[PDB]
């Protein structure tokens, strides 16, 4: 797809096999998820670091898919006010901005 | 130009004529700078609300420059750790995402 910006960017994406709503965010270096449950083993990470840093957990190579292309890719999860699919994920779907 | 995203995605903008480095956020509603002096009348605007509210001078109208496209937009000015380039001034000029 080619997304024009005058809108906020959503998506839908099916994350390791479940249907969500996600911002791509080329600010953003990691994709996160809030509520959803993915098997297998994590590993704790600190992220943000204003005010505090917040503790999440990482999955690695996590099937992803959005608009028909399934990737894979490192998937957070913890709280966050919305989805994000970050610059990790956007790299696997080869997403370019343009002008 | 069409920009990967393997890193994070910063640009040189010149600013109301001011020279200065920022990021392409997708993320972004609005294009944000610290420390650039910019003429004529502002009005104060709330922004963020995570925690509290931001206060910002928000500048109409500003002439903007990335990779040589000048347009005009909306220009905020205030405490921001990285210089940002939202949709707002993405819009003008013409950038999309792709994959």
């Amino acid at each position: 797809p080619q997304i024009t910006l005058w809108k906020r960017p959503f998506v839908t994406v099916k994350v390791g096999g479940q249907l969500k709503e996600a911002l791509l965010n080329t600010g953003a270096d990691n994709t996160i998820f809030e509520d959803i449950n993915l098997p297998g083993r994590w590993k704790p990470k600190m992220v943000g670091g204003i005010g505090g840093f917040l503790k999440v957990r990482e999955y690695d190579q996590v099937p992803i898919e959005i608009a028909g292309h399934k990737v894979i890719g490192t998937v957070l999860v913890g709280p966050t006010p919305v989805n994000v699919i970050g610059r990790d994920t956007m790299t696997q779907i080869g997403a370019t901005l343009n002008f």
